[PDB]
């Protein structure tokens, strides 16, 4: 029994320094912010990038961090709203005896997260995805050591590989989200997989009322779409399926008893047969129209769960009754 | 302009005494396969044969050789009362003409239209016919004989899977599917030869179904294939939407979201404005609690989407014409 | 009713001063594969890159980023006179509206329709647009508010890849689809049952460039499709068993002369006993003449002389629904 | 060098006896002949009349009670009662004189029975394969007829059992007494003689009853043979209609005008009085282009 993961979006604001740069990005291209039709997506894609960097940390922009000499200070935290929440969260996660994996889209943010963990004295490992194979093996094993010195693991979402195991941690923090919903999903399942004994909790830093909240909904819409496409994974399989042995038999046997029982004629031809009056014909038409709507509505509201023909339905064993 | 939705009505029909005799003969002459089975390899050829003969029985016994009363052979009233579907059709047509309606009659078997031809002449019904062997010049002349203003014809006999489609026969308002195609889109294709843009009246489609026989069970399997066909259409639509990259309109809404509140903000934003200083774990407990509330709320908007209500771009309905040509 | 056949006219267009520079630049950045005077091993994927960019160059240079003078991107007269096809389009549209005609403009690239959108606003052309990215609600609303009497719209921009736009009479294929049948669907949005006037289709082709060679190879595919269509007719007709009408004409053939006959028949009435080898030499002589004559009747048949029952042409719409 | 075969339709009439039995067939089902039945009727009733007329065209003795009553003898009446037998009698006489050997094909083995009684009556050595003869038996039949210095002269064959790939090139003349509905069946019967190993000109005689059902049978068969060779010669069409652009095809697309573009150093040639001069010059090239390719055939494409 693997305990299901608790995914929580934590909604964070921006410091004054972020707002200043966030405005500068919006200002220096206010025409595109207001929005010719010829131009490629590049002009808008750049603004999206700079707004996402600003939602991570203003120090990612050159000439933002306080002037020389550059010092690792408390303002490394207080100039980024996420770092504030991250500061108290880490101090409380280490308190409750939990270990945390911290992911991010930008490696240049992990550079800040390296300097932050030194300022607070947190032991950590790191995988950039520019780190070699024998290197990232050691970083995984150092964190997975029984009684590991490390406490935080900094990684970039895509670049860790596939199927790596970090079950020695039980908390996952997504500093920022990927455009692809499964990329973060594969990052949560680094701690939420077979071998994990404790409750996996995933925190997703989302800058409220900014671009990242709008980014999240798009990734939420595409994630639901993938679910709709997987849940209907046998629609094309069920449509092409030709006549089945157990179906072909029920087609032939349907009503065979009444056919064998009949000595005269059948339903319409026994009840009123060979001669119909329009009082008689209208009773047929109106009844058939009634049956037509019920037959449609009963099948119209169906789903793939009911329509699906499992592979064992082909393995006709015997007749239920002869 | 307004095109009235088509009324599709299953007309459940019984069988005459003669149909029962042959239907029994078909079941009896191969009773070992019906009551039991054979090797899976064997039975599919053996069962598909029984299915095909039973469908011939539901249409008309005279499709079997030696069925119609022995020599001499005359076209009389026995052509009608020996087939359940003919009896229903005979009075249905009589009502159809009196209400000023003209009817297209489709069928899977061309030899049945041969039976209907002899019936139409027997009643004095002017008719045309499209066999899929008719020839273009003959085809154009027969459609124009039936469609051209002030036409004399009343019944139009066609085979379902021989249209060569793109035909206009809007002068009829009633469509009779004497029997149904295994592929539902073929019968729906035949309906859209009268129920097409240019049609002005209410299209009524009568689908003959031999009740308590093989045709009724086929009717259900067609409704299943018709519904899951909608799912492939719908699953494909979600597949296109999931693969679609960000639009310039989508990107603009992403940048503009909250931009006005940012321009309006002179200090800090949100959680930083509300406390700012690294403060109490009661404030952090409020942050994580309210965020989890919005997480449950966010999922609820999207967890109720479902396959059947995605945004349409192409009006693809498996309950309407596919657009293909079955010849 | 009478539906006037569509007039399909290739309008061969040159290239602007700017286009030539980029067309050279495309060929120059991959000059080894173009020349073919070396290994000739160069992969087709490398060639498919040249073809696709040369089409963008044939369409409009501004499809390449950094070509158009830098930001802010403003719509002026340089939007027209930097592309050969736009110059032809600019005066063609002016003539089309003045003669009371409305035009559908199709294209393979939606980013070109975006260029056409900025052009249409620049000239004051009321328009609608179907990209295959517009919602059904708006598309059904766009077709109606284009067809309604007293419409203000004049141009309808669509991507090539059962819709009715018969209220327009002119179709412009700015660029061509590799599958000729895809263009015919785009044509049959005005040229269909419901059209009252003569449908004229203009196919823009960049003369003396890649678009001209595609036109020659597209005509082959369009002709080969006709031959396949015809082979199917000959295949089905050969597979057909005799009808009851065909068999009766075989039974009835000469039956009147047989009933008319009171003694022996034909050649047997001529002699009927063991007579001269002049009789057999005469039979074989007339038979060999009739044998040659019979072969001539069928030696003059061949493809394209086959009976139609279904009027399917490669030069007419398939009925297939085309989406990119 | 294999000489192309000569195929000559021998149009033949019917004896007085054939005229009677032809009329007896048409009259005993004259309602079907005059088309006085329902369209729903099965095809069997018409096909019955067809085979009866086919049997009458071959030989009247195929019908019961036709040959002169008791006593039953094999004389010249076996020949002068059938129009084809009269022609076949004189034609074999000429063939044997000029040193040729002949295969005789037929649809009906009950007619090969008649031809057997004919060959014995005329003194012609012969072999026979029916489709009722087993493998080893019909092997020895081939070897005897192909034997160097063969004793035989005629080979009576059913059109069914001939087309198997066997060799009968030691006969240079083929006589199809009656034609098959399938043009390739008779076509492969001629190839029993007309194939590698044949040294002489192969001549094929196709007996046809003129102004009777067999002439109309011949026309329809000649039609379906014409349909056959059309689909054969146009089999190269569907394989080329769907084919990705070959690497050397794409090269000509890229090279088209590349020489004109490089040396240009300016704007191209083109770059409402000018516009109507473009549409007019383009309309000329469109009509010429389509007319050049529309009449083309598979060999060019």
């Amino acid at each position: 029994s693997l305990l299901p993961k608790k995914e929580i979006n934590v909604y964070i604001g921006m410091s004054e320094m972020q707002v200043k740069w966030y405005q500068k990005i919006l200002e220096k291209d206010i025409d595109a912010v207001n929005g010719g039709k010829r131009e490629s997506k590049t002009r808008l894609l750049n603004i999206v990038m700079q707004l996402r960097k600003c939602c991570n940390h203003p120090y990612l922009f050159e000439g933002a961090e306080p002037g020389p000499p550059y010092t690792t200070d408390e303002h490394l935290i207080y100039n980024a709203g996420k770092m504030v929440v991250l500061d108290k969260l880490l101090k409380r996660i280490q308190k409750q005896g939990s270990r945390v994996l911290i992911f991010s889209q930008m490696s240049r943010l992990l550079d800040i997260l390296e300097d932050y963990c030194v300022f607070r004295g947190y032991k950590y490992c790191r995988i950039d995805g520019s780190t070699a194979h024998e290197d990232r093996i050691a970083a995984i094993d150092e964190y997975n050591k029984p009684g590991s010195d490390k406490f935080i693991f900094l990684l970039t979402t895509r670049a860790g590989g596939l199927g790596i195991n970090l079950t020695t941690a039980d908390i996952v923090i997504l500093y920022d989200s990927d455009w692809n919903p499964q990329a973060d999903l594969q990052a949560m399942d680094r701690a939420h997989r077979i071998g994990q004994t404790k409750q996996v909790v995933v925190y997703r830093f989302v800058t409220d009322n900014a671009i990242e909240e709008k980014v999240l909904e798009r990734a939420a819409q595409k994630l639901r779409l993938d679910q709709l496409v997987i849940q209907q994974g046998r629609a094309q399989v069920a449509a092409k399926a030709a006549a089945n042995k157990d179906e072909l038999l029920s087609m032939i046997q349907h009503g065979a008893e009444k056919v064998f029982q009949t000595k005269g004629a059948f339903g319409t031809m026994a009840e009123k047969g060979s001669q119909l009056d329009d009082d008689d014909i209208d009773a047929i038409l109106q009844a058939g129209e009634t049956r037509t709507k019920e037959l449609n509505a009963r099948y119209e509201k169906l789903g793939i769960d009911d329509l699906q023909k499992f592979t064992s339905e082909s393995a006709y064993e015997w007749n239920g009754e002869d």
